[PDB]
């Protein structure tokens, strides 16, 4: 039952997607597809990465996770597939996801493939590998690959192998750790007690606001639910609040939330409304936050 | 083989959707997931309740009905879990879904899990329920979930349970009708002979015009399927034409409709062009009828 | 393991796609639904060709094609379902898709299902057809159909019982060639030593410019990889690259490349950044080449 | 006490108008420039001539108006300079303006300058003429005129002359009428029993929608206040009212009214809100009125 | 030297304004007519009134003010003209207007004329009146008066006959007080030490933000130049900043400035940036200050 | 007759622009008031100077040039009030404005009145100067001048009295040629033979192209008015024609128009159409020309 988990920036309006899909269920006759998403600002590995990095523990094991975005589609690059080591615990505290306790999933159960362009910088970053791959062998991809569709041939064609149960060693030769492309990741600054960060995303569609100020970074100074915080947006547009575990403990609807979101990192909401929206925030802007 | 129909607010720009799929499929491995929609207007659950209430017609016995805008995530609420009694009939006459005479459905073959918010509303008006239980138990939601997300944790993994065979009566305690949030729906009004609704929705992608105004209220008013009726939005603008069963029999391209939708209501649009989006219709606009 | 492949205009916004679905599961138990894309123009049945016709090669034989957009839904008309013959090669340079030397396609492996309504124009006339029926047995479409959904219920419902091996033939009777709508495809105009035509599509979400210019065009006026070309767009914008297999070729980003699109065709677009959005270029603005 | 009445394409965001204004000051000293605007839509002669046609009756006679686009700039083409007849009576009853029974203003007392583009058509049409001229002499125009300026060189500068009394008969040579271009203006089409004819301005800043049916129009299809008309826009917006002379006799605000607007022409508009806006009505939609 | 300072919803992109001077020149061939301006939200009596209340300290003696809004065009309304008695002092302090200390105005030395429509609430207020009267004379306006075109037959021209020396009180009969319509003025509260009231205004072209809390509020609550004050807008953006006389105090280019306006109003800014604008703030957003 | 001619950013949606002008015609009660423009993008001085540095030429002797941003409001900074020497000449050649062969303008006969903030760099550089002072005196700006309006204060109100014939001299202290601010100008660059400039400016409301690529720069490069250029916008946008003196040398309607503007610099235009607005062309585009 074997689970390809497909992020790629193909959108959703052509027949891009089905074209990877067909040759997925081609390859892997009994693969399950599974979309992430397929919306993300075309080239932008840093947003890729962020729809990518906390998958694991959410699938099961020997899940294959088929992750691209590939600008240099068509020159000499070629993907690079690794398999990670853990399944991270996650969330705005840690663990594994499920009913109960959780489901823990074993260390080496998952692979990725994309192109090596850095997109999978934090993946590596939060889970270790155990072992990565340039994929080469035309086993795996088009002899004469599409120069504008690297996307379908170095990435959707050799997951579809993987998930078919072609051994990873054999699509091509280990790559050393300097040969993975590695994004750089802008640090959490300090300024007197404050933490400067940036707004990491805007929260589609509820336009919530996501920095890249961690609950290690809060816990780091401090901070935990119930203090009172002062963070200000864009330099300018500041904002109030207690950290709360989540959007309605800010009383009446409409009222300012700052809380830990899904992903462990300080955000700020209104209380089922929309905060980023009305005032046109955007991903980018500085996010500094004091208690 | 078991199937889930997701319906959420989550959006399709993140893993959002993924997380909960993956959930499902590591508690249901032979699990088919089909995304009814994740697009709707975040806590509305009016809007939500029109996706999902005419749903088990189509669907085979078994499947269970995923639905969730969950504004008050992270609070002491939990999810409800009901097995609804008849899968029921739709469009303008009721009925059932399929080739030939349509595929009947027996009583008490679906179950939806929702947050006891109201989205059910409209599914238990139309169709009944057998049974109801709030979702409390560890065996089918998370010990510690995460406060932002009980999409996933309250109705995402509870539902891959129940796909699984998980008994429904063992989610958690039962309960009373009264113990169920319903939404108070508006009625249609009479001003002389003339009908008063809104406009319920605006039928994307075609920017067809849906009213609240339905069969019932028409027939036994005195309108049917030839009657010349005069059709006012937003107070202001005014159209006229007969009621017909379908778009061509407005004649040539662009000319006006008015005709029962799927679900039986009052519509209006032109005829393979789209009315809502020129005049910039929208939903909540008011929507007169008079013959 | 059938599969169904699905192309409508019915949106991802509501339960429309999902009814569709729902009933093909009831009708094929087994069968795998991959979604093409369901966004199209609605009623713009030259783009939603685009959107099928290069389908074949990429899924497994014996693969079914809903597609659909449907403006004469509710009418006398019904469906046409055909066998097409050639699942045809069709990229840059023309290949069977798949690693190594790709996934040759037997003939007569494939079925389309969708309104006579000259949907299938370009499918035909690239894989030519064995046979075609028109869609009207009881046995796999409603005795009672919707009026204003026959993409679920002349397509979908048939789609499903198709892919069920519900025989070809039985669907209704053999239509003659000339009882196949199609839609006038204008050709490039070999204007002296210039190839005349037009933007066919954005290509979203990159904002590269599609031309219908394609390579069998460009051959015989003899232009290959390495051409200095001016392709000019909307009769006043001479863009000039030589002609190269992808976007890195042309090196600094945003810089212009002019290429083949992974569909043959002669293509425009900026290098890693976006062409057609920030100038607002669109389809069916004029598009001369020569060399 | 002389005056220029002054209308343009020029806009209002550079010194384009002051530089014209400089050199009216400079050549007639005493002279007082009135605007009218000068926001029309560039080189939309008929827009243009809506804006000047009803000025002879409200300006002190001797008045001169200036009135130009000038798409043909820096070419062979040569202003005309005309002395109008009749200062017209033209509003919603047909009056002269002004407190107590009006201002009567004088035959053959005004003067209009300006390309000889048609941009007259209507002045000519309505007024009459008594002589007409080419304007040439390089006492009232530049010797070398600045060939991206000519409503500067051809028409600001030989205005400011005549205002300052240079005799009309010396700017140049007398035009025969078929040397006068014109533009052709449509009828209203007495249709059967109703007048059909189209917008012919959205009303800024108010959003009331003006037609080309005049109060004549009106008159010999017998329509008069008090009427109960159907005023069809669009051809799908059938509006009902009587015709009043005023907004306010709607009732509510907000509600339709159909009126004679002061120009003379039948009108449409809400009560103290927007009609044109909310809706995008625009110029060049139809206009069918019957009572 | 008669002056007329005018002020309408007239717009600029038609003859509308142009028709009023003409008639304003024939009438009173000496006068100058000054335009204060004429893009006012339509039938915003409130937004009108800001334009005209402050005006006369800046003008001289004699002045005729013609102000208007005209909803009620073509009613049996009719204008009234009143004579105001200070000039006050105004400012963010207070003042004659004008080089050295100012000029002094005498008591009694400006009109308004405007419709009886409230437009007048504020002048009234802040300056008091020495005599009003309905303006009714067939002397001083049309004996038809154009039933769309009040701003034209009802304040336009008589302002014309005040500004030409026809006596005040020959206008039509005295009005009483109550005779003269006024709009409610929202008070600004307290809510314990904090002072709440409104965005009065966006200031076009800089997008600075205008409340109606005033320097004698602020002044009332111990507030001064130098006072670190907490100003939320919208319930929800907040900002923080000492009380400045000026922009530049702030600081670097794009630094929060909250001052006093030159009317006298708190007010917030960005130093020499656009505040209102990136954040789409907008007038009646709740503003709440506090030191 | 005494002349200010009225450059602001004080836009015409409020009375600021009236508050001025009262002001004006308090202290010079002759005087006549020209608007130059009002729109300028606020605190961009480099566009402020584009649209007073050509003006002296079309104006009478005498007429004083009141011009202002001044976002260094309320600071201790004081305007400049400078007398130009030659009146010049301008179009693409350098010559006297007006019919026949111009009105030629004695030297020093115009005054200009600013902040000292660099906004008449371009006038002394085209014009030179005689003399330059600081308006410090208590006899032309106030003795307590309003801090948010220096527009008011220290330009409208010392230019009316400069107007009225206030000794210049006596305004206040000689500054020294380095004490007057200057802006930096961007020098045309070469790239092989390419000159590399930019979009000074979209000429509004027509829509053309304006380069800071001047005649000169062209000149002593090779290009004349017959030459074949090509000029790329934005770094991607390319157009081919021929200089030419204006638009219709273009030929067809919509046609591009390569061209020198008035100002003496290249520019781009389609004939009877707009360019910048479809393509959303913006100032600060880079503009590259080759022959
Ligand atoms: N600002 C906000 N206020 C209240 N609820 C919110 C919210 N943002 C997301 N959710 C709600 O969180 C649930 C799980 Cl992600 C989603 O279904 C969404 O409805
Ligand atoms: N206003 C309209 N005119 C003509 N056809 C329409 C329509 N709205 C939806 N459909 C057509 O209805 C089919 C089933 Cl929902 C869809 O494929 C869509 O093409
Ligand atoms: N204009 C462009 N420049 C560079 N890369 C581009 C591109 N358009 C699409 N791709 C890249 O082509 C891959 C296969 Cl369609 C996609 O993943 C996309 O990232
Ligand atoms: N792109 C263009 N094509 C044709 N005519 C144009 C133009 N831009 C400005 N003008 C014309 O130039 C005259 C003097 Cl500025 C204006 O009245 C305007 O009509
Ligand atoms: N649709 C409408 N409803 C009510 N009043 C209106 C209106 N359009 C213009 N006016 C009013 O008519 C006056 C003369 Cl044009 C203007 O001052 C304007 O206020
Ligand atoms: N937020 C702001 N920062 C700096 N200067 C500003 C400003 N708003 C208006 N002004 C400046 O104030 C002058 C007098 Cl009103 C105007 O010319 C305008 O340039
Ligand atoms: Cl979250
Ligand atoms: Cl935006
Ligand atoms: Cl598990
Ligand atoms: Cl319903
Ligand atoms: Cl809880
Ligand atoms: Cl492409
Ligand atoms: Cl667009
Ligand atoms: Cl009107
Ligand atoms: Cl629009
Ligand atoms: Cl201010
Ligand atoms: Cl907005
Ligand atoms: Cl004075
Ligand atoms: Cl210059
Ligand atoms: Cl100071």
């Amino acid at each position: 039952r074997p689970i390809i988990a497909f992020m790629s920036d193909l959108g959703t309006t052509d027949d891009s997607v089905a074209q990877c899909k067909g040759l997925m269920y081609s390859i892997c006759p009994d693969v399950t597809v599974v979309d992430v998403c397929h919306s993300m600002t075309p080239w932008d590995v840093e947003e890729g990465a962020r729809y990518i990095v906390d998958l694991p523990r959410f699938f099961p094991e020997g899940t294959v996770f088929a992750t691209t975005t590939y600008p240099a589609t068509g020159t000499t690059t070629r993907s690079v597939a690794v398999r990670i080591k853990q399944a991270a615990k996650g969330g705005a505290r840690g663990q594994w996801a499920g009913s109960g306790a959780g489901f823990e999933r074993a260390e080496g159960s998952y692979i990725y493939i994309a192109p090596n362009n850095g997109l999978l910088t934090t993946v590596l970053e939060e889970h270790g590998y155990l072992e990565a791959y340039e994929v080469t062998s035309p086993k795996v991809i088009p002899e004469q690959p599409e120069p504008t569709f690297y996307s379908r041939e170095m990435v959707a064609i050799p997951s579809a192998h993987l998930a078919a149960g072609f051994p990873l060693s054999e699509v091509g030769r280990p790559l050393e750790d300097h040969e993975i492309v590695r994004f750089n990741r802008p640090a959490v600054e300090q300024d007197g007690e404050a933490l400067v960060g940036v707004v990491s995303a805007i929260d589609h569609p509820f336009g919530n606001v996501w920095t890249n100020i961690h609950r290690t970074d809060l816990e780091k100074a401090g901070i935990g639910y119930g203090a009172r915080l002062r963070l200000t947006l864009d330099g300018v547009l500041p904002f109030e609040a207690p950290l709360t575990p989540t959007f309605a403990d800010a009383g009446e609807i409409g009222n300012i939330a700052i809380y830990l979101n899904s992903r462990g990192y300080l955000s700020i909401a209104r209380n089922a409304a929309s905060l980023a929206y009305p005032y046109h925030l955007k991903e980018g802007m500085s996010a500094r936050v004091e208690a």
